């Protein structure tokens, strides 16, 4: 007496190309890699006429990359309660804080997103002045462009009058989270406004994809680069921001953000290379493929399907990218086709010749998308 | 096709009716249309608006910064803000005001 | 490449005159000094005709002095979580309470501001009767002047019909915190009323500074003394009281308090000495310089700038005072140029001639301004 | 240099006839005596054709009197945090529950007032079913008299259609506390209704005192006895009930309850013996003095003054009573002059013929007023 099931999409097991615990072991391997990244040459180090040398690639550093790194780790921790992830996060903060605060800018802000979540769980009082001080800075002192746009000011450059995709990930989202956390709705209002202004200036209505940068000095988008990683920051942020906002379904702002996300995801679907990866210039099939952008894309598309911001069929896109991502994780755990920190290009070639190399955000984004993919195993 | 005029001829009437009849759905729909029209018609390069847009070929026809077309926006935004009666710090209110300021800044020039 | 940054106020590091960790060591030293203060001669002991002898100088006593003492310690602890600070604070209450209660007056109230904060975090049920009994006494039994003003009654003197600056620190701020903490808006209303009435009787509209005291027994301000430490209580209390009230920006009372604060701070800027300190009579350059007032001022002005109660340019006033403070801290952690307990003067000489000796409030105010200064290092 | 203070009511030390710590040791001593009471004589063993042998004196029994006992100890524990007291309370419940539940009536309800407090603190889930079950009983199964009056059914008597003073303390107050704690307003409304109906049938408008009992069977007040201990339940219960209800000052029910309280205290202050104690028949001097009642009165008056339900000047009555209670506490820690379970008298001489014995309520009520008096030392 044996029941027929394999024939029915309703009755039959999921076709997991990779087993749950294999996934977890991969994430562990990817994490082990991250905390052990080393710039041997010292070739990648950020140097300022200050005398400051900032390690952007090694773990013991403080910049946006670590910001993304901590968030990817947090995601895993949040889902599974893995105390190994927790310790790595808390240790990074303790180590950096003992050293002393770095200077404030769009990028050094990123880690406060994760700190916000850690403060939320533990209520460690020692964290609160960090969060208040930096959010207050983002509100009131961070340089603004025309129309009160957040200026993408960096450790290294003023970038007068410029707005970048990356700002949405490194400062806006952290500001939103803190605003919710400390019950300061002004922070959240500011954050929403920044989203709308960024959309106004960076989205390419022509394609649904986004331009890397905008400048109010000349009102242009530089090379008009439809850069992969940058776009990725949006596929990541919109869903996380929406989840933060928790707005009713017919809310004009919710609907407007879902729309921006959709226009992008549709354009990305048509842009995906056979390998499940995306080109570093998304509309240039001859650019090298880039894994970290691909990972962010996987994450967002997965989450947007899960949350129903976009329809179910987009899963296939995610599924391909995820298979591709696993293919690109080396036996050491290094996400292979990662591009190094990328500034604003004044021509397309600039984006084409960015060096490839392992990075905190490379590893972290792999775990971001892989953690969202783990939800398929509940 | 999406045009400047629609904001005055249909959207503002919808919004007023939404407030009057206590039908917030109407107002949300209206607000959404404002955002989408800004997206497809406002010219970030100048602060002015293009006359029309089309999702059939994804373009702005002649990319005309047509005056009367633009004047509908100058009329509609202040009236729409008036109706919405939102706090000063509200992100949508700020956004709409920002668009208005961009346009008036360019008109004055 | 090396990026040019030193040339930009936005990109370059802060020029701290002192390191974060040196600043903390100073605080450690200053605290250590505080808890070890003794009066050998006995010359400073408060003596009463019922035989009570009360050490206003040593840590083992119970006076307004220890209250300020505790508040300063609490600020450093609240910011940093320092368990050494915490244990010193809790041992004082533990020791005093086992001794048994002192009599109730405007001054002996001061410690409960810190007790409230400790209760808020520990919810130790044994603290509740203390806060309730004492706050209730402030509400219903503490003597009132004409018009329901709080009479500055002390251990030693009735001061019939008198209102002083000091009341806002010693009793009113305590009452307000307890009001918020226990959900008793009546306590907060009484506190707000007291502020308004003190402003009415003590603020000098001609200068923006405050007279030390007022009496409804003759309707006069005694010697019309614009006394430094007296004024500094205002500079501390208004920002703390505003913060506690957490009122909307355009709230009339919030604005009115912000005006009061700005009027004072504008005046303080104009009469600050080249050294960073102020004169014990603020408007008398031939009066001696007084560090405790200066600390109080440093704190208030710093906090006011942080909270944006006043404009940023005031930061430089605060900076000059903080350097003055540091320069006035001995290697043994004592704050030099602290003036002794000061009553109501009937002439200006009374102020000009107050003795100089270390005091809990002196050390504590240093701690206070320094802790607020530390926020510049997040 | 000494300040003159001894002549001033505002400045001088409180004159305490007993020291705080002495008072605390007296409470511990009275407590120690309480939790050791026994009648190895079997003298008071309640007997039922049930075959039930119930011990009304011993601490290991379960009568209304333990309810009062637990309540006093809880007050002391609440005020001080004394773990010795907590353990005694917790153990009693653990032991009784292990033995198993007694039958439900007006008296066996009392201890659940204290249990509600312990559940509030501990959130011990094993306590909930007890609290819910007994409160549901009070609401839906406890016999009612005409007009829904809670009938005073005891362990061994129905008392058909009878309403007594005691019910307010033994069942109504516990119901109310449980109503607030479990967010069941119906419970609180029922309680409030019972207060009103009891006032109606028991309060004596001619004197301000209460009659011991009422009956809808013949519509009368039995002997019209103004029995002290009976009256003391009201002095205890009204302030505690007002405390729980936490109503605005202008609220009509709050005013009403306060009015009843004022009528009673006004009359008590008038008929208080010079010894500070009251007569067991309050309006008859030739009545013997009863200390347990006196304690009930001291607690209530002390609390009513504190909460300002009555004017401060009544503290004079309380103070006299408190001195009296203390003179009546043997070195063994026993409250002398304490009457036995007094029933419903059909004539006055009845009350003038009661047995006097140590009881969980005697010591209990002694520790109750003493604990409240302790608030005078903060």
């Amino acid at each position: 007496m044996v029941y027929p099931v394999k024939h029915s999409p309703l009755l039959r097991q999921p076709e997991h190309f990779i087993a749950r615990d294999e996934l977890k072991a991969l994430i562990q391997k990817v994490t082990h890699n991250l905390v052990n990244i080393k710039d041997e040459t010292g070739e990648f180090l950020l140097r300022l006429d200050d005398g400051r040398v900032i390690d952007t690639k090694g773990w013991a550093g403080w910049e946006w990359t670590h910001g993304v790194g901590l968030y990817g780790m947090y995601h895993y921790y949040q889902q599974t309660g893995d105390q190994t992830m927790r310790k790595i996060i808390d240790d990074w903060f303790a180590d950096r804080f003992a050293e002393g605060a770095t200077t404030k800018n769009v990028n050094t802000m990123a880690p406060f997103l994760t700190l916000a979540y850690r403060y939320e769980e533990t209520r460690n009082p020692a964290y609160l002045p960090w969060l208040e001080t930096w959010a207050e800075w983002a509100m009131n002192e961070m340089p603004r462009t025309d129309h009160g746009g957040m200026q993408h000011i960096t450790l290294a450059e003023e970038n007068h009058q410029q707005m970048w995709d990356d700002t949405l990930m490194m400062t806006v989202l952290p500001l939103a989270k803190i605003g919710k956390l400390l019950n300061r709705p002004e922070y959240v209002e500011e954050a929403t406004y920044q989203f709308l202004l960024h959309v106004q200036n960076l989205m390419d209505k022509e394609t649904g994809l986004w331009f890397h940068g905008w400048s109010y000095d000349g009102h242009h988008n530089f090379a008009n680069a439809r850069w992969a990683r940058g776009n990725s920051w949006l596929t990541i942020v919109i869903p996380d921001f929406l989840e933060l906002l928790d707005l009713p379904e017919n809310n004009a702002v919710r609907r407007y953000l879902v729309q921006v996300l959709n226009a992008q995801i549709a354009a990305l679907a048509k842009c995906q290379d056979e390998s499940g990866l995306w080109h570093t210039l998304l509309d240039d099939p001859h650019s090298y493929l880039e894994a970290s952008a691909t990972a962010g894309f996987a994450y967002g598309i997965l989450k947007a399907v899960r949350k129903r911001y976009v329809e179910r069929h987009y899963a296939q896109v995610a599924e391909k990218a995820i298979r591709g991502i696993v293919k690109h994780i080396s036996p050491e755990g290094e996400l292979l086709q990662t591009s190094f920190g990328t500034g604003m290009g004044h021509d397309l070639d600039f984006y084409r010749h960015i060096p490839l190399t392992s990075m905190p955000y490379g590893q972290a984004m792999a775990m971001l998308c892989l953690t969202e993919y783990l939800r398929n195993y509940f």
